[PDB]
């Protein structure tokens, strides 16, 4: 009936993760788990139920791309308890080790991660942050989606660092809620853009307020040339139909997840 992990039952270890929405760390309960203390004051409702409310979003998650939601903790203090994955983030790979993949990987990480996205639409969550920061290569062989859960604690207690995978209509902060299922697909768009050029996008621009400005206005956009030349002919318009401008000219994913397996049927 319930996952919460009474105190002391969690050992907290070595430390690595950090900024806003929460601290992480490695540690220990029934195995190597991953420990998310979302760092806030002692509450105290609302807070608890806010928190246990964006738990159960968690809850109605199973699926081998998005990482195992394995219990939440509220005892020794607020905290959200994940499997541990063993290697890097993707970002990671591309960015600071620069692990170079083969053309057949970089697809399969792609095929992945929309198939993960597929699920979360499926069970009605968006996930609000997709970036190659928050898709964890598990072995070196399994991509898991994580960093969905929240997003109301992150606006009932309350956006500066994720803009290179932003949306159009959700950079400039326009109407209440920008956020849908098209916004993650310019998000994975992105990280596409990511794992075909091994790059970030706009490198070229040293003004991050022009990146926003522009962005949002679609003025600026993906530079899809740099794709490399061993780059399937298809691939380059998937990208291209994941990036539009407007919302609604954007695929979904079970859309966009045939048009990978189909072009992975053509190595
Ligand atoms: C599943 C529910 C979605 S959520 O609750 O929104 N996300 C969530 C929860 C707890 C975490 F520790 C991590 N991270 C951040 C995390 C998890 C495992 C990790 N394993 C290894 N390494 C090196 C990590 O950095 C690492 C980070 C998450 F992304």
């Amino acid at each position: 009936d319930d996952w919460e992990i009474p105190d002391g039952q969690i050992t907290v270890g070595q430390r690595i993760g950090s900024g806003s929405f929460g601290t992480v760390y490695k540690g220990k309960w029934h195995g190597d788990v991953a420990v998310k203390m979302l760092n806030v004051t002692a509450p105290t409702p609302q807070q608890l139920q806010a928190f246990k409310n964006e738990v159960g979003v968690l809850r109605k998650t199973r699926h081998v791309n998005i990482l195992l939601f394995m219990g939440y903790s509220t005892k020794p203090q607020l905290a959200i308890v994940t499997q541990w994955c063993e290697g890097s983030s993707l970002y990671h790979h591309l960015h600071i080790i620069e692990t170079k993949f083969e053309m057949i990987k970089l697809i399969d990480i792609a095929r992945q991660t929309a198939q993960g996205m597929d699920y979360l639409h499926a069970k009605s969550i968006i996930h609000r942050d997709l970036k190659s920061n928050n898709i964890f290569l598990h072995e070196d062989l399994t991509v898991k989606i994580g960093d969905f859960g929240l997003a109301t604690v992150k606006s009932r207690w309350s956006l500066s660092g994720s803009i290179l995978w932003m949306a159009p209509e959700v950079i400039r902060m326009q109407d209440k809620n920008p956020y849908s299922f098209q916004s993650d697909v310019y998000a994975f768009g992105i990280v596409l853009y990511e794992l075909m050029t091994g790059q970030l996008p706009y490198s070229n621009i040293n003004n991050r307020d022009q990146i926003i400005f522009m962005v949002g206005r679609g003025y600026l956009s993906p530079d899809l040339s740099k794709v490399r030349s061993n780059c399937p002919k298809a691939m380059k318009r998937l990208m291209a139909e994941c990036l539009k401008k407007k919302r609604d000219e954007r695929p979904l994913f079970p859309q966009i997840l045939a048009s990978i397996e189909l072009l992975a049927r053509s190595l």
